[PDB]
């Protein structure tokens, strides 16, 4: 029993932190195979981040410009390219710790975990949700640009997300490992609107699920609702639309619980419109949003 | 910017994560040099645990009977020893992933990551406090005992915590790496009770820090308090007394925001007495107290 906002084990991804550098400017690589990735903003300086020209900053550099060091071993780079925001740099040997991976696009409302790097040096993991409106909340320094959000199944790695700035307003923004964007977020040092955020609430619902499992019973209640008057209440309170996608997937936790989609709907509906009252749910005095129904049955069955 | 509880990197643990088996039971052990450390209740069968005889039960196992485990390869074992409420199985063979380690017993009021295990494999990791009563607060499920809390210093990894319990309040109780129990807990399956606990005031001070550094200043004031009148209101809601050691070790964020100590206790008085009035704090709507000063230096600055 005990509920946590648990990470992943970040061992198969330590082994793939590599410190980039070009000119004065150093971040962290992804080192996969015999190529390392990396953001393509690495080679920019500081005045080049208001309205970068990638393509002629990228034609001024040559293989020998990237310098890659993974802990204290140097990498020869024997190819550079670019492909949307990331740089793809092709090294002569292929890295011995890559583990069985795959690169995923994540869907808004999903989790992973973040492995903060600097220098290539790992220095915490914790895990995330992509917000509705593609951004993350981040703990993000100067230098963790690269660090690398990622799932895993078994033994394979789904690496979801490549971080690569943050917004006047302290989130974060970054990029599938294709290099493109979550969300309208530029690689630009300029000023950029995060769209109105929501909270995802098949995760809120799968987390009054994890409540129940655990023994916080108190905001069950004798009452049930319908989808369309859920939908009136979460609507007031921006929460997303629940859709019967939603209601199918908490189909497990519905049936772990004996608790009816709807009636744990009702119990939402309640904890929205009258607060918590000073109480607490798991540890926590607001609605948790960052586990998913798959995380919650994780969490609550023990899957490794 | 952004404030998460973030774990240590688990890589270097998951190294020395291992499966032990011992008749029918099964639990994790942790494999340093040539020494298997795990809970010596993995000798107990379910009906041992009412009062097991720990010495009376290793005298009926030998070296052949502990089965370990370390993914697909099987270790020898050439020695067996209880010391405490650990086992220390003599292998074979050093671990060639054994990391630079020292064991630490941690005092009341400090973190560190937990690695959750089941079968010796690491299914996920998350920062805990040691509460000052002795307990954690912990996510565990059956097959979890022999899971370990650390903390890692650059290279180094000090193993502070081995799961052994849960009790039936849904907390957990385990040992330092000695076998010794934190807090008055034994390994038998009895009522026990788990003191009153507090609020660890030092470290929802540094929290407090943190929220300022990262731009959540709502709740600064323009008062101030002595020790003498803070610890009343500590002691009326059970927070720990606040001593000038406390103080000292708040040194350096008081330095980084220039906010005198005693004016963020009059902050924290005031968020005690009138509470957070629906706002929050670090996407949080209660007082957090598991990040010690030195976690909120270490998140704040980037140290790997
Ligand atoms: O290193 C960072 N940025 C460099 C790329 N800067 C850029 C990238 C794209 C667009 C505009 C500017 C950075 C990351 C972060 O999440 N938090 C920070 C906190 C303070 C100082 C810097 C950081
Ligand atoms: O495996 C667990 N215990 C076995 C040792 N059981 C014992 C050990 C010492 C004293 C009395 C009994 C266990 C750990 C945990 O933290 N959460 C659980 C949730 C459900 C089922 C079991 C667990």
């Amino acid at each position: 029993s005990g509920f946590r906002k648990m990470a992943f084990p970040s061992g198969k991804v330590e082994g793939c932190m590599v410190q980039v550098t070009c000119g004065t400017t150093t971040l962290n690589g992804l080192w996969l195979d015999d190529v390392v990735y990396c953001p393509r903003h690495v080679i920019c300086t500081s005045e080049d981040m208001l309205n970068p020209n990638y393509e002629d900053l990228l034609i001024r550099k040559s293989n020998h410009n990237f310098l890659v060091q993974a802990g204290n071993v140097q990498l020869r780079v024997i190819g550079h390219s670019m492909q949307n925001c990331v740089l793809k740099l092709k090294v002569d040997t292929a890295n011995p710790k890559t583990p069985k991976y795959k690169f995923v696009r994540i869907q808004p409302g999903q989790t992973f975990s973040v492995l903060a790097c600097y220098n290539g040096s790992p220095s915490g993991v914790y895990q995330c949700a992509m917000r509705p409106n593609f951004t993350i909340k981040g703990s993000f320094l100067n230098g963790s640009c690269g660090s690398v959000g990622f799932n895993i199944d078994y033994d394979c790695v789904s690496f979801c997300y490549m971080h690569h700035m943050e917004l006047p307003t302290g989130v974060h923004a970054g990029t599938d490992l294709e290099g493109n964007f979550y969300g309208p977020f530029v690689d630009r040092q300029t000023a950029q609107a995060a769209g109105t955020d929501t909270t995802i609430t098949v995760n809120v619902l799968a987390w009054l699920y994890a409540a129940v499992i655990n023994g916080d019973r108190w905001f069950l209640n004798r009452f049930t609702t319908t989808l369309n008057d859920f939908n009136l209440v979460a609507m007031k309170y921006n929460y997303e639309p629940l859709t019967q996608d939603h209601v199918d997937i908490l189909g497990p936790l519905s049936a772990q619980t004996g608790i009816a989609v709807l009636d744990m709907c009702a119990s939402l509906k309640e904890l929205l419109q009258n607060g918590m009252n000073g109480r607490t749910i798991l540890g926590s005095a607001l609605l948790e949003d960052e586990f998913t129904p798959f995380d919650v049955v994780r969490q609550c069955s023990g899957v490794t």
